[PDB]
């Protein structure tokens, strides 16, 4: 619920300069991911019990410019951010770790 969709390249890096000194979440997904799908509600549910921290959305299909500069090779794939540096990544539908990696890096 405190997801914002990134439908563009500018409103990536408009999210990550008002994001200030907080950790930002980035969920690369599709819409015909079966994973994708399954770790969803747990995303959304994370964003509204961490006020600290922006959680952001890409959709590959219509980001695949975006997901190839990224590096991302399979979906889910969770990248974290400080200020405009990435300081950790992990990939796949894993519910305890991405919120063990929110924990650590906030
Ligand atoms: S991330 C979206 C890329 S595009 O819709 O501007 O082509
Ligand atoms: S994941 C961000 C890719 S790029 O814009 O720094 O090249």
């Amino acid at each position: 619920t405190m997801v914002k969709q990134i439908e563009s390249k500018t409103a990536f890096q408009k999210a990550l300069k008002a994001a200030g000194d907080k950790l930002v979440v980035v969920d690369f997904s599709a819409t015909w991911c079966g994973p994708c799908k399954m770790i969803k509600p747990f995303f959304h549910s994370l964003s509204e019990k961490y006020s600290n921290v922006i959680f952001l959305e890409v959709d590959v299909d219509d980001c695949q410019d975006v997901a190839s500069e990224c590096e991302v090779k399979c979906m889910p794939t969770f990248q974290f951010f400080k200020k405009g540096q990435k300081v950790g990544e992990f990939s796949g539908a894993n519910k305890k770790k991405l919120e063990a990696t929110i924990n650590k890096l906030v």
